[PDB]
């Protein structure tokens, strides 16, 4: 099995701990993953830093960009030759239905694909001229790498959230160092030996895993970091950008969210049912993104909600690969314990629990919750102003556009939201009030890797994907020439 | 004698205390500045919210930038005016010469008017369409005012940093507060009355003086405030990053510097040292980008460092209003100690003062200190690592290209930069290698507002000035809409 990718080979961890991995749909250990501690850590940094330094031969920072380009390409078709594989991996790891995982793979694919693009680009924006008032000076600016990088990352997406920073980070000439979540850890190993195969120069990519406490908060708190890339939990959020501070470190954060859908009268009922049960149910309802809480306009709430129910108790669930498996099950026990509390705790507020809201009769075993619509919301109980993480929607209803839009924006997080309504004019209007990071017209949650994506408020700050992405791994350098040959006159020369 | 600018209204300080003010020149209380607290803070902050959201931000937030820009034109007219009457004032608030002052409200007037410009190009930047690989989906940007903004400033640059911050915040939509220091308030609260002429909407700008430990961390910490933008120490910086890290709030800082300027022998020997007496002991060396270590080829150190002396020695110092003054005192007393005490920390480590390193025997009174260039210096010391924010300049030599750039990068700092020589093929490989945000060619010190200045490593991070300034104050909008007719079709519908 695998150990820590460090320095381009394979290093097991100094104390040689490990740390058991479950399969969620079963409950059984499936294996486990290397748990890295302070020290394997620092060799990590070490390597970036020796990866990045002047006086290595094979400089990543000082490369052309269609140099790493090259690699970035490699790495791509060698992750689409195991496409298959690396699907079923993720499956088991995480708990996705196949299908799913499948797709991420291929956005996995083209991700690495146009940052390569961007790579091969970013050489003719250098020295990109600034316009000045005065003839005696002249100006550009320079797109340098911001040196080396802590990315870490969520298990939703495991594989896919690294390659959103990863990709980037390498096209920009940035050396990483990646730590996946201890819950899905596989395929960012795997990642590991593909960069093996392809001959990544070594410490460019570097790979550890382990515990947040341990591993996580090591790679947070050196002093050699240049920038932390994070994705997670509000909470740990915090503390990473608490740490940061003490040596005044950049951060980008992308935090949880809790995203309104607003859904007007003047609607296909059936076209949007689709979208509201995606937007809540897709990846186990664990997207940071998820539109959790319905708003929908009171004269179609009653019909609306319960077409929801029926779709929603059309979806299949079963083990993530059996065939039509449209839900899986939670990553882990803590979670799905969580996940349960939520809908029990609305439950206990005086909530009505319209459907779901247990284990399924059919699988015995494993983390599987039904999908859960909770209505009778009252906007003070925990359902509506927390986090779930889980396949439960909230609903409210909404008399006036005015009302809708309060409802969408009375939360502190501010990552994600969605307009349904055929009038586009209406659409426009309640896209520039919602107060998010991205606004869906019509549907809800798809991210092409060409938009840029974030949130504000609570879900954080900063940019991934697009050319925006990129930049998270840049920074600019103003390069101004004296171009005249006259005494500057400032000061009284002295005399000779 | 004024108050505080809350809400476009004079108010005074709920506590009623205020905080005195010295002249740098003649150690007297000189007049008195409100202190702003706690109670002040909330109710400016609160002052900013209802001015995004009254009227639906129509009034300013929501209004196309063209309005703003003609508020931003009125206020840089109204400087104009007044720049004489404003220089003065600058020049007893913070101790600069007064052709130096003058020149940063000539910046001021520049500053306002440049981003009323792009206030107005702001409009045709909306809706900028991001290309998909799909039919089915449009996608497009919003460049929304990221809100209720913070804006804490220096005393070396008093007006114009604040400018440098209010100036694009304005442009942007945001409503500011602006904490400026305690130690040099005065023409930044004259900017409230600038204001209050020009029938600014109220809340957009508010002015809150007082101590850092009182009025800055209650502003810091404000819940309502949606972004920090702040220069000033890296223990301060580093503060307000680990408070706004509690409730996750985006950061942008400028720090100091330990600048390095490399002086190559291929050189005019006069007009480079001009330029490095410029470098280090303009603004009585209180620049955060000055380029205080001097890395001299040991082929021209002996004459060039000669001539340094012979500048500075020729160099002006005197009462910052007299008609030659080149030279003015340290802001205040615990800095003019502070700068004292690190000429004879050099003195401890065995450091060699070639001219300087004391008080001018004509002044008597007043935190005056000559010109200071010391030599002897080791990498180890204090006069090399640390900054000292006083006219003193500390020299090194070197041989190779190679050990010309290790020097100049061994430092935590990252702020700015210089080369010195005829060879334009060389000056390029430096101001490649050299770590820094801002790398001049062939001078030292100017800053353009066309051109991104910021720092990297330690110096902190964020762009001010150019586009980036606006961008600081900005946040990025993904607007998806689903343009087909056709159902998502991920899911099975549930009949019929
Ligand atoms: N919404 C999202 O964007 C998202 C994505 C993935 C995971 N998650 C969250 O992950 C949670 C799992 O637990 P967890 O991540 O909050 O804590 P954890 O279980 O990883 O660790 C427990 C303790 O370690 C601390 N810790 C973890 N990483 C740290 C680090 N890098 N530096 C300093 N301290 C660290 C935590 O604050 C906590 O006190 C779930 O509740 C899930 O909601 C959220
Ligand atoms: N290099 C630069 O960019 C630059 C520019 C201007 C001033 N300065 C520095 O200003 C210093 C003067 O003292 P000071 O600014 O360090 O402290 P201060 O005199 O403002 O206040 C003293 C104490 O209050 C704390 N404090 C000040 N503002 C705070 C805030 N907003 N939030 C939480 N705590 C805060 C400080 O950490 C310190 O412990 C000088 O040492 C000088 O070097 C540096
Ligand atoms: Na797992
Ligand atoms: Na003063």
């Amino acid at each position: 099995s695998r150990q820590l990718f460090i320095d381009g080979e394979w290093r097991v961890p100094i104390l040689n701990k490990r740390i058991p991995n479950i399969n969620p749909s079963t409950e059984n250990i499936i294996g486990d993953i290397p748990a890295a501690t302070k020290e394997d850590v620092d060799l990590a940094v070490d390597a970036a830093k020796r990866a990045i330094s002047r006086k290595n031969g094979r400089d990543w920072s000082a490369a052309s960009g269609s140099l790493r380009a090259r690699y970035l390409r490699a790495i791509a078709a060698k992750i689409k030759e195991k496409k298959d594989e690396l699907g079923k991996l993720e499956s088991i790891d995480c708990g996705k239905p196949l299908e799913e995982a499948l797709a991420d793979l291929d956005d996995v694919v083209a991700c690495f694909e146009y940052y390569a693009g961007l790579a091969e680009e970013l050489d003719s924006k250098q020295k990109a001229p600034i316009s000045l008032p005065m003839d005696t000076f002249k100006s550009y600016i320079l797109k340098e790498p911001i040196g080396v990088v802590a990315l870490i990352t969520p298990w939703n997406y495991p594989f896919l959230m690294a390659t959103w920073k990863i990709a980037p980070a390498l096209a920009a000439g940035c050396a990483a160092i990646l730590k996946p979540s201890e819950l899905a850890s596989v395929t960012c190993l795997e990642l590991g030996e593909i960069c093996k195969e392809v001959g990544l120069p070594r410490g460019v990519l570097n790979i550890v895993t382990g515990l947040g406490h341990e591993a996580g908060a090591s790679l947070a708190s050196h002093p050699d970091v240049d920038k932390i890339s994070f994705t997670g939990s509000s909470a740990t959020g915090s503390k990473i950008m608490t740490t940061a501070a003490q040596l005044v470190k950049p951060v980008s954060l992308e935090l949880g969210g809790k995203s309104p859908i607003v859904v007007f009268e003047d609607v296909d009922l059936d076209k949007v049912a689709e979208w509201t049960v995606f937007g809540c149910f897709f990846t186990n309802g664990q997207i940071c993104s998820a539109t959790s809480r319905l708003i929908v306009h009171e004269s179609i709430a009653v019909e609306f909600v319960d077409k929801l129910v029926k779709w929603a108790e059309n979806i299949k669930i079963s083990d993530p690969l059996e065939e039509g498996c449209r839900l899986g099950p939670i990553v882990s026990e803590a979670q799905y314990k969580k996940v349960l509390n939520c809908i029990s705790s609305a439950k206990s507020e005086g909530a009505t629990i319209l459907t779901g809201g247990r284990r399924p009769e059919h699988l015995k075993k494993g983390y599987f919750v039904e999908p859960t619509i909770i209505t009778d919301v009252t906007t003070s109980m925990q359902i509506w102003r927390e986090e779930v993480f889980g396949p439960v929607l909230a609903v409210k209803t909404f008399s006036t556009e005015e009302e809708a839009i309060n409802l969408a924006n009375d939360t502190h997080y501010g990552l994600g939201s969605a307009v349904m309504s055929n009038d586009l004019e209406r659409c426009e209007r309640l896209s520039k009030a919602l107060q998010a990071g991205i606004v869906w017209i019509n549907c809800a949650q798809p991210s092409f890797i060409q938009a840029p994506w974030g949130g504000i408020k609570r879900s954080g700050f900063g940019r991934e994907l697009g050319e925006w992405g990129l930049e998270n791994y840049l920074s600019v350098k103003q390069v101004t020439r004296y171009t005249s040959d006259e005494p500057w006159g400032w000061y009284q020369p002295p005399s000779k």
